[PDB]
């Protein structure tokens, strides 16, 4: 098993704030900031199985919204976390996400986000029922 974590946060010094707690966990940190470069990742993550469990960060949407779907093929867990400047842009996105029916996070501070990065590294090794409708 191996679960993907999606940060989207356009704040450049809170994104190495968040790759210093990644590295000081364990986990991979991978940049997604090209709709080009998001393909590629999803192959990697399918390709390696047996290693550490991948955090992706992002600034823009349109990207994280197909990786939600490709991950979610790729037979992955999928888990969404957001943090920005407008609040609005924020709710808009996560109730579509919601609409979708995935674990989406939302907050104003960039110290929230860090909380929820280091609640995911315990929270990521859950009880994966694989027979997983019941």
């Amino acid at each position: 098993m191996k679960e993907l974590i999606l940060i989207n946060t356009n704040n450049d010094e809170l994104i190495k704030k968040i790759k210093k707690e990644v590295e000081n966990q364990g986990y991979q940190v991978r940049d997604v900031n090209d709709s080009d470069e998001l393909k590629k990742e999803m192959k990697k993550l399918a390709e390696e199985k047996n290693f550490e469990k991948i955090l992706i960060i992002s600034n823009d949407k349109q990207l994280l919204k197909e990786m939600l779907e490709l991950i979610s093929k790729l037979g992955y867990k999928v888990f969404l976390l957001l943090q920005d400047q407008d609040e609005n842009e924020l709710e808009e996105f996560k109730r579509k996400i919601e609409s979708q029916g995935y674990e989406v996070r939302k907050v104003t501070d960039d110290e929230e986000a860090l909380k929820i990065v280091r609640e995911f590294m315990q929270k990521a090794g859950s009880l994966e029922h694989h027979h997983h409708h019941h």
